[PDB]
């Protein structure tokens, strides 16, 4: 790593230790605060302290380092804080600069950065993000069901399967806004719905989840509700028929 000099003799205002929260760089402008405040006030290009961008922490002031992912930082923070349960950092894309007499924001291999507190997004319906500093929307087990930034998914009742809810009178599929404008196309919209058995069918397992064929051509998706046995009904919902 990088091994601070002695005490050499130096200009006034020539840092070579930044503050916590800064960085080093290399200009004869005048800054205080990580912020400039004059042009040109040295004769001669000086070391100083400036600001982290945001999104980017440190402790040894050498390097504004970026945030790792799932966490988030302000300017100039020390130390970068995680994500809420139930939330993913997302980072924002940077535009890289138009032209060298811009002044920059971060390195150039620099990307995206996690800006503001804002940048932990809520996981839509039917995802889940169970830990602090979480990294991935992760799906919900098939059975289950979960709500907007559920920290863990609920099965399914008794009467009831894990399927799409478009006809439903309260579909629990996520919105295309908190899918595909608030991600990427990383989380599309999951089935996170409970659908009643029909009729004359029972469901005494707790999570279950209507089964999927890729391949509709071939074969069809088949739903787990048991038919009764002959000799017993059961009306549309709940498991024992009678
Ligand atoms: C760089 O800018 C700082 C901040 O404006 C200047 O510090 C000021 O100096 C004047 C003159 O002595 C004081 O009256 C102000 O109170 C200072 N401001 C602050 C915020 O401390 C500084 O003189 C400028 N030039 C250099 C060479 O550092």
């Amino acid at each position: 790593p990088t091994n601070v000099p002695q005490r050499v003799p130096l200009p006034k205002g020539f840092r070579t230790t930044c503050f916590d929260g800064y960085e080093l760089i290399f200009s004869n402008d005048n800054y205080t605060n990580g912020v400039r405040v004059a042009v040109d006030a040295y004769p001669y290009p000086v070391g100083q302290c400036r600001k982290c961008p945001g999104g980017t922490a440190t402790m040894d002031g050498y390097r504004c380092i970026p945030c790792p992912s799932g966490y988030w930082s302000n300017e100039g923070a020390r130390e970068c804080t995680a994500c809420p349960a139930g939330t993913i950092a997302k980072p924002a894309a940077l535009t890289a600069r138009a032209k060298y007499s811009i002044d920059p924001t971060t390195y150039h291999f620099v990307t995206h950065l996690a800006m503001g507190p804002e940048s932990c997004k809520k996981c839509p319906k039917g995802y889940f993000q169970p830990n602090i500093a979480g990294t991935v929307c992760l799906p919900c087990p098939s059975g289950f069901v979960s709500t907007s930034g559920a920290t863990g998914c609920t099965a399914c009742s008794e009467g009831t399967y894990h399927t799409d809810g478009v006809g439903t009178t309260t579909p629990g599929e996520a919105t295309s806004l908190d899918t595909t404008d608030t991600f990427g196309s990383i989380y599309p919209i999951i089935p996170n719905t409970c659908r009643q058995c029909p009729a004359n069918t029972y469901l005494p397992l707790r999570g279950q989840a209507a089964i999927a064929s890729m391949n509709l051509a071939a074969v069809s998706s088949a739903t787990p509700c048991r038919p009764c046995e002959d000799g017993t009904w059961s009306k549309a919902g709940a498991a024992g028929c009678q």
